[PDB]
């Protein structure tokens, strides 16, 4: 049969078909309701919405992200977005076919629990895997050592792997990625006279942050710049009509991410973080590390951040040791990729956790059978 | 069965029956009495008039209007006058029929308390509803979202409606409309040497700004226009053979509604009324409402007010947004179509509040079934 | 020297000396205008009326706000206000004297880039300095630590400070304060037939709401009593004599501070405000928060409001943490108080920004100088 395979991020949501080289449905993980009265009848009128029917309609809405720093915190939210993904999106009966599913490490278990029992009793899949995200980025990348940083919506963590090896101890994991940088933005635009406070208004300044924002290579010398000029300024145009300019925003938002403290966090940066982890792992495979750093995320499609990593990197390397950033342009959707390249593999069929072995073990087997 | 709509308004009543295309009776909401002495016997005399008949030998009778600004004043000239639109004018039975009623948003609960009331103690009718003005506007355009614009003879208000939700915090109520135009030319008639004092000469004042008065496309060249020359001059003939001619009162009277101050009020034009009403949703609204300006009600027909509010509007909008307004040539009418056609429609026929309910809930009820 | 204490509020100017218990001058912070039109000769007669006198003299005016929402928008109009402050009210030379002014918090940067440069070119001042009013608050009741709910009549914000150290990422503001609260009773008061439509009924209308207003502990159930019988009414006597009785308008008015929904806002109440701001600090400092909830200004200023806010922390915090509402009786004046005692300070002298630092640096140096 064809294996489907689902990312469930905290931003959006990527499904297809096992074997396809990109993800055939993409929409926001959103759920929207209707906040003002209906004064109008005999119209086609909705509860909720789902997705893009959310999006377009989210002036006379109020929107929720039913996950959460990629834990699940709303499971009714869920269940209608996994509805919607199968039966809207791709259009495929759940009954017919596996379905690989992902999840960020160091997560609660009891989420991945939920998720095996929702899979096997609402939508009575025949079988079901739930694979970690950054092994996944490192099997898109045809890969089997290296470590990968994976920064999406909620989660940004780093696994290294060395020739298809592991290292748990190794395993970190940051609560810092994109929707903490749009509310960063959202707080700072305020300093040119600029109001956002709604939902609604959020994904429009997460549209102006993907569009507008970039990494600087030297933060003080763009300051300085800035300060000098007017040349690094930008106009963008609302839905209204209305039009904003923003001028150090642009580089002061993706600076959160080397500088966590911009936002009252006292973690390090994401280049420390990345030196950290390889520093834990055993001294004769950190040469290879150095050179296999993989890119993946929406959080690391801002122009520029890939040179600033391998400058911070090299800063904190020793000078004998090469240091290479692998950003393919299309890591934004690595684990989609790898998660179909995994389903496809011919080795990997007797790994999945099949509905007569459920029904023996339980909710508990996704433990035993899955990392 | 079938449902009659009757919309009540300052100036005229609109009645008829649901499901046809026009109203079936128009006539003056007015009540007049004799004030001179019956020096004549053996001939039919009466000591009321209501309508037509009290149009017909207002030299004789003093003109009353029952609704000032909206609201109902004299219950017992409205119960006279609806006596007078249930039996002479439609000749029905009223508790054969249920009855749609309108009212003006913003509005003295007990009123449309009073109204309940009436219709189901005095007039005993199955049912009955009471529907705001300018939905039902929107409803005979086909439309479910805009924001409408509704002046009539006592009130003018802007509701808008976006996706069949009416947000309420936007509404606007302005006590400027027709009978204050009509005043305000009969004031300035007397710079001609025009002496209108009677309430029958001032429904001749009425007459003459309806077949006389325009909006001009820019007040002070016009202004300019007229004390060049006599161009805009016109001449109308009294009642008793007199002719007066005007010059520039013609587009003086209308032009109260885009400058208040010109009658001692501190208000807002209509224009920038129905702007900050506008700005006052939500920002990914605006557009589609800038798009779907909706003119309804007696006091929009005027020649000219069109183009007159698209320029003020595309004065105020951004440059970037498309300014339309909708004034169809049957918009004197478009709250009794559209009420007609809520009463026609399935889905209403269980929003009715029947006998049943108003005698277990009291006069109250209206105000939890309807809005 | 003696330095300048004035608190700039959007609705009230409060003005004194350092050292002082309570502010010299308070009077509303608006401008008016005549719009009539002047028939006598030979009187005195001004084209603007600032304060006291604009409002005995409302009845031929309109009445204008230059400040919005904490935000200046006609710096003409703030101009004539602080003239009239320095001369008229405080009766002192603004060149011998240092001034302190007052900030709300996540301001834009040119309001207080432009009041830095008004105040040492216009006025030219020796020093200045621009405070945050939730801190000069916290000074005013011999604090160090806890969370300040400040309300005034533009904005609503939450600082919560710990051992003298602010944590600027868990600072909320909110557009909703006593303005808002004024327009909502006066749209509300329509239901009972009253009409005020002009800025001068407006102040009239703010007048009743400061003198009948309340908050009920539990709004359903006083819900429920103002339905069952008339024991909540109270009346008011208008300026012509009229009398005006209202019901549960009186506590329906403050409760779109708990609901904001009223109004059409999508935020959540001061109540869920102040939580999250306490949820955003860390873990160790959140049960000193609990016990230090400081109220300020006059928004805070109505009958309950203490004590149901108190009950909804209560039901919000974890039972074992200890909820304290601090309501002083002389809240109205904290910021006052608070800046007063700031610059009576002996360590504050050297935090001045002098006129030699700003001819050397521009108005830019508030941003370095000041928070
Ligand atoms: N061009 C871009 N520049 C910066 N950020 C982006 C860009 N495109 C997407 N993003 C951000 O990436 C995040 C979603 O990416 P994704 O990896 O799909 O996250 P998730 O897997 O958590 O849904 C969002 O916060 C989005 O704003
Ligand atoms: N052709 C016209 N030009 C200008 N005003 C008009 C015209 N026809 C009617 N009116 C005015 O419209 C008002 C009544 O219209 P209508 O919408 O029926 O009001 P209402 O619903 O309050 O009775 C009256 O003031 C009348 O003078
Ligand atoms: N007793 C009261 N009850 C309710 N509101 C009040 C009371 N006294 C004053 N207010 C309101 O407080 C606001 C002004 O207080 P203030 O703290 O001085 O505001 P600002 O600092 O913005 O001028 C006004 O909206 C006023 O109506
Ligand atoms: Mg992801
Ligand atoms: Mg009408
Ligand atoms: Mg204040």
């Amino acid at each position: 049969t064809t294996a489907l395979v689902c990312d469930n991020g905290s931003g959006l949501v990527k499904a297809g078909f096992a074997g396809d080289d990109a993800p055939r449905a993409v929409f926001p993980s959103i759920v929207g309701r209707p906040r003002h009265q209906g004064v109008m009848v005999g119209m086609g009128q909705k509860d909720s919405y789902v997705g893009d029917e959310a999006q377009s309609k989210r002036g006379i809405l109020t929107l929720k992200y039913p996950i959460e720093h990629g834990i699940i915190t709303n499971w009714d939210d869920m269940e209608k977005i996994w509805h919607h993904t199968f039966y809207n999106e791709l259009r495929v009966a759940p009954e017919e076919h596996p379905t690989l599913l992902t999840e960020a490490p160091l997560n609660p278990k009891a989420n991945r629990e939920k998720m095996t029992q929702i899979m096997f009793e609402t939508f009575n899949v025949p079988a079901m895997y739930v694979a970690i995200q950054a092994v996944l980025s490192l099997y898109a990348s045809g890969r089997t050592t290296g470590i990968v940083l994976d920064s999406g919506d909620g989660v940004t963590h780093n696994v290294p792997i060395y020739e298809g090896y592991a290292l748990p101890h190794a395993i970190m994991r940051l609560d810092l990625a994109g929707r903490d940088l749009t509310d960063y933005l959202m707080k700072i635009l305020t300093e040119r006279g600029y109001s956002f406070v709604t939902t609604a208004e959020r994904e429009i300044v997460r549209d102006i942050k993907e569009k507008l924002c970039y990494v600087a290579l030297d933060f003080e010398n763009e300051m300085a710049t800035a300060a000098s000029s007017s040349s690094l300024e930008k106009s963008y145009e609302l839905p209204d009509g209305q039009v904003i300019t923003i001028g150090n925003e642009r580089f002061r938002c993706p600076e959160t991410l080397f500088q966590p403290s911009f936002i009252g966090m006292e973690s390090a940066g994401i280049h420390e973080t990345t030196y950290n982890s390889i520093m834990k792992c055993d001294i004769d495979i950190r040469k290879d590390l150095y050179a296999n750093n993989v890119m993946s995320g929406g959080t690391t499609m801002y122009p520029g951040i890939a040179d600033r990593m391998q400058k911070e990197i090299t800063a904190l390397a020793p000078s004998t040791m090469k240091i290479k950033i692998i950003a393919p342009p299309e890591r934004k959707y690595s684990v989609w990729i790898g998660g179909s390249i995994l389903a496809s593999l011919s080795t990997f069929q007797q790994m999945w956790i099949t509905k007569q072995e459920y029904d023996e073990a339980g909710p508990s087997i996704v433990h035993r059978k899955c990392f």
